[PDB]
C-alpha cells in the first residue's frame, strides 16, 4: 500500500504535525503532496517523508492544473489520504478520476461560527459520496461532521498519538531549569500556545489576580503577524492588575516537556471549543496536574477530578479555585498528576494509535 | 427546467452549430458556458442564447477557479448539459458538488485513434458515474463509446435537426448562380467542409481525372487551421492533372444551401469515419443527389441506391463512376434525390428532434 497523503498548508499547525506521526511508519511508501510551500515542507524533509508542492501553474488538465497533477500523482499510490478541507475537495475529484479510495482525517470541529456554509456543504458532501472512511480526531470532531450532515457510519474516531518517553524529565532538570527561570520558590502555572485571543492566556492573568503571591505564570509561545494588538492587550493587562512580576513570556520554545515539567499545574483556557488539546495530553503525559477549558476535545481528554480539571470556558474565578485547590491539597493534586500519566500514556501512545491507523486502513 | 449547457470550443464548428439549435427552445431560460472566446460566442448573441466564457483565471474555487466558476453557476440551474468532452469533465465534477443532473451530449466518435486513451478513460468513466444520460449524434457515436467501456442503458440516439424549408431553394435562383458561377453547362459535384486530408478533397480531384469532361467541381469551405501544406498539394494535384479550370475554390460560405442546389452532385470524401455528416443531410434536404464515404455515420444516414450513394473510404474510381451514373441515368438520379429530400424531412427535422429532445429531458 503506497499512500498520496494531502494537506493544504505550507505551515506546520496541529493537523500538520500529526501527519507528521501517521505518515512516518509509511515514509518509504508515501507521498506527502502539499498546497503551499512552507516550514512544514521543511520539517517533512527532516524527517525523510518525501514531500511535493502542488500548484496551479500550468492528460486536459490545463482545465484545472493542480487536480491534473494531483490525478496524474495518484495513479502511482494506492489510496489518497486527505488530512484538510481543501485535500477532500480535491482528493475527492482525483479519487474518482485516478480510481483510487479516498481516507479523509478530519481534524477539525466543523462548526458554521469557523467555517462558510459552502466549506461545509461541499466537504460533507464530498466525504459522503467519495471517502471510503472518515477518520476523526475526537468525538467532538466526529458529533460536528454529523451534525453537519456527514453519514455517521463512515466515521472512525482515532485520537493523536505522542512519544510517551519523551515527555519524561528528571528532578534534577526540573530543579535546575526553575533556577534558571528564576522560578524556583514559586507555584508556577504554565501555558503553552501561541499568544492568540482564542487560546485566552488573558483568562488565567486575570485568575492570576486572585491567586496568592507565590503564584505565577509562565508563557511560552509566540506571537503572529495577524494578533498584535492582542499581544499589546496582554501586556497592559498584566500591568494594569500590578502582575508584571509574576508573569514571564518565555518567547517561542522547543523544550516544552521539560517547561512542562517544571511547572506546578499546566493550564488550558481557550475560549473557543477544540477539536482536540495536544497540550492537554503532553501535561497529562508529563505528569502534570492540568486544568482545561470544558468545551470541545477537552472533555473526552480528561475526567474532572481524576486526571485533570475542567472549568467553564471564559470564568476566570474558576480557574482560580482550580489553582488555589491544587496549593491546598498537595497530596490530592500529585494523585490527580500520577493518574494522569497512566491514563494518558495508556490511551495517546502513538504505539497504539499507530497501530489502529494501520488496522483500518487494512480494513479496506 | 433551467440549463447549463457548457461547450469547450469559441469556433462554431458541427458540435456547437448543433448546439445553437439543441438550445434555442431553452433561451429564456438557458446559459451557455464556454471555456474559449470566438465566433460562436458572437453568434450565440445573435440568436440571443446568453453566453459566459469562464476561463482558469483567478468559495473554496482558488484550488480550480474554472471549475469554481461553472459550480457556482450550476447551483443557479437545474440541469448541466455537457456538449463537448473538456465541458463533460468539468461539468461532471461541478454536477457532483452543486449537486444537478448531468446529461453529456456526444457528438464525437470517442477512438484511440483521435483521442488520448487517457482522455478516453477519463470522459466514459465520468460519464459512466455522474451522467444521468449519454445522447448520442448516432448508432456509431453510441457504438464507440459502448466500446470504450461506456454504459450501454445510459444512451440514446438523437440526430441533429434542421429547420427543413431553410433547404428549398427555387429553379430561377439556380440557373442564374450556376451562371454567375461559370457553370451552366456542368455537371458540377459540390464538397462542402473544410480543406483537410480527413475531409479527402484529392479523393474528389482524383475522381474527377476520371470523368467526362463536363464535370466540374467546387470545393466550398475554408482551409483547417494547420492545414496550409494540404491546400499547396491540391492545387499541384489539380495542375499536374489539368483540372484548374474544372475545380473551383469558393472559401468560406453562408450560403450552403444555395450552392447545394446550384449542383447537380454533393460528394462527402472523408477518409476518416465521422460521427454524424450535417452535409450529408443538408444535401438531401435541398433534394440532391448525394454520395458519401461508408463509414461512421454516413451509414445511417443513405441507404445505397434508395436516397444517395455509399463508396468505400479513400477509393476515387468507386466515386467517379457514381459521378458517370449520375449522368447517364437522370431519372433514375432524379427519384433518388427526390426521395431523400422526403426520409431526410421525416428524420431530422428539428421540429422532431426538439421533441425528441424535450420528452429526452422531461424523462429525468
Amino acid at each position: 500500500m503506497k499512500i498520496l497523503f494531502l494537506d493544504q498548508s505550507g505551515k506546520p499547525g496541529g493537523a500538520e504535525l500529526c501527519l507528521i506521526d501517521i505518515a512516518k511508519p509509511y515514509r518509504d511508501r508515501a507521498l506527502v503532496g502539499l498546497f503551499a510551500d512552507g516550514a512544514f515542507k521543511t520539517l517533512l524533509e527532516q524527517h525523510h517523508i518525501p514531500v511535493e508542492v502542488f500548484t496551479n501553474q500550468p492528460s486536459l488538465g490545463q482545465l484545472a492544473p493542480l487536480v491534473a497533477k494531483v490525478v496524474q500523482t495518484a495513479h502511482e499510490y494506492d489510496l489518497i489520504y486527505a488530512n484538510t478541507q481543501k485535500a477532500l475537495v480535491v482528493g475527492a475529484i482525483a479519487s474518482f478520476i485516478a480510481r483510487r479510495p479516498l481516507v479523509y482525517h478530519l481534524h477539525d470541529i466543523l462548526s458554521p461560527e469557523h467555517f462558510s456554509q459552502t466549506n461545509l456543504r461541499v466537504a460533507v458532501n464530498l466525504a459522503n459520496r467519495f471517502a471510503s472512511l472518515v477518520i476523526a480526531n475526537s468525538q467532538a470532531s466526529q458529533t460536528a461532521f454529523i451534525q453537519a450532515g456527514g453519514r455517521a457510519e463512515l466515521t472512525k474516531v482515532i485520537y493523536n498519538g505522542f512519544d510517551i518517553n519523551l515527555y519524561k524529565t528528571s528532578p534534577s532538570d526540573i530543579s535546575k531549569l526553575r533556577q534558571q527561570l528564576g522560578v524556583a520558590n514559586n507555584f508556577v502555572v504554565g501555558h503553552f500556545s501561541r499568544l492568540s485571543p482564542w487560546k485566552g492566556q488573558h483568562i488565567l492573568i486575570d485568575a492570576l489576580a486572585q491567586c496568592p503571591p507565590q503564584v505565577t505564570a509562565i508563557l511560552v509561545g509566540d506571537a503572529l503577524f495577524g494578533e498584535q494588538d492582542y499581544v499589546k492587550e496582554l501586556h497592559q493587562q498584566i500591568t494594569r492588575l500590578g502582575l508584571e512580576n509574576r508573569v514571564k513570556f518565555l518567547g517561542f520554545r522547543a523544550d516544552i516537556p521539560q517547561l512542562m515539567a517544571a511547572c506546578d499545574l499546566v493550564a488550558h483556557t481557550s475560549t473557543a471549543p477544540e477539536p482536540f488539546g495536544r497540550v492537554i495530553v503532553e501535561a497529562m503525559l508529563c505528569g502534570k496536574p492540568v486544568v482545561a477549558a470544558k468545551a470541545g476535545g477537552a472533555m473526552e481528554l480528561v475526567e474532572h477530578g481524576v486526571n485533570g480539571f475542567l472549568t467553564t470556558p471564559g470564568e476566570s474565578q474558576e480557574l482560580a479555585n482550580i489553582i488555589n485547590t491544587c496549593i491546598e491539597d498537595t497530596q490530592k493534586t500529585a494523585t490527580i498528576a500520577s493518574n494522569a500519566q497512566a491514563i494518558a500514556s495508556q490511551r495517546f501512545d502513538v504505539v497504539t494509535i499507530n497501530q489502529q491507523i494501520a488496522e483500518t486502513l487494512s480494513s479496506l
